[PDB]
C-alpha cells in the first residue's frame, strides 16, 4: 500500500522519507557503495505474531528503517541494524509494514509500529 507519512516504532517517529529511504536503499544492487551485510532478508511472517502486511503476496523482504538512511553495515565496519524495520514486496519494492522489535513478546520478536 502507499507508504504512510509517518509511523511510530516504540517510540522512533519515522517519515514517509525514512521508509521509502529504506526501501531505495535494500532495492540498491548497481555497482558503485556496497550492500549492506546481512540485508535485505527474507522476512518471516510468525502466526503467533499480528503483523498486518498491506501489500498481498510474498516474497517479503525486511530492512532496516534508521534515520538519515539507507542503513549500511559490514563486518569491518559495523552498525547496528537497530529495532525498526521496514517491510516491503521483494519483486515489487511495493510497502508492506514497518515493525519493530521494541515492546515485542522477546528479544527476536515483532510487533506492528502504529
Ligand atoms: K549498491
Amino acid at each position: 500500500c502507499d507508504i504512510p507519512q509517518s509511523t511510530n516504532c516504540g517510540g522512533n517517529v519515522y517519515s514517509n522519507d525514512d521508509i521509502n529511504t529504506a526501501i531505495q536503499g535494500a532495492l540498491d544492487d548497481v555497482a558503485x557503495g556496497d550492500r549492506p551485510d546481512n540485508y535485505p532478508h527474507q522476512y518471516y511472517d510468525e502466526a503467533s505474531e499480528d503483523i498486518t502486511l498491506c501489500c498481498g503476496s510474498g516474497p517479503w523482504s525486511e530492512f532496516p528503517l534508521v534515520y538519515n538512511g539507507p542503513y549500511y553495515s559490514s563486518r569491518d565496519n559495523y552498525v547496528s541494524p537497530g529495532p525498526d524495520r521496514v517491510i516491503y514486496q521483494t519483486n515489487t519494492g511495493e510497502f508492506c509494514a514497518t515493525v519493530t522489535h521494541t515492546g515485542a513478546a522477546s528479544y527476536d520478536g515483532f510487533t506492528q509500529c502504529s
